[PDB]
């Protein structure tokens, strides 16, 4: 299957549109496609990467960084996040961590 990514920067009010297979990292997805994403670890242990879900499912089992409330909360790391769904994502979340 191949998902419909759509990514919002709420700060700089853009937005842009990927097509991601299930089986690729959003991140990787969006760079190939033109869109560089912030990233620094690129291993799920980080908040660099961080999204925050509107809409749609995700599986980021890679994932290591975030705790449980913060996932039911909405948080994803982009570069360990293989869409399930179609999905509306906020990027560039990272300082809601702290
Ligand atoms: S860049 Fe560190 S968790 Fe994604």
């Amino acid at each position: 299957a191949t998902f419909k990514v759509t990514l919002i920067n709420e700060a700089e009010g853009t937005k842009h549109e990927i097509e991601v297979p299930d089986d690729e990292y959003i991140l990787d997805a969006a760079e190939e496609q033109g869109y560089d994403l912030p990233f620094s670890c690129r291993a799920g242990a980080c908040a660099t990467c961080a999204g925050k879900l509107v809409s749609g499912t995700v599986d980021q089992s890679d994932q290591s960084f975030l705790d449980d409330d913060q996932i039911e909360a909405g948080y994803v790391l982009t570069c360990v996040a293989y869409p399930t769904s179609d999905v509306v994502i906020q990027t560039h979340k990272e300082e809601d961590l702290y």
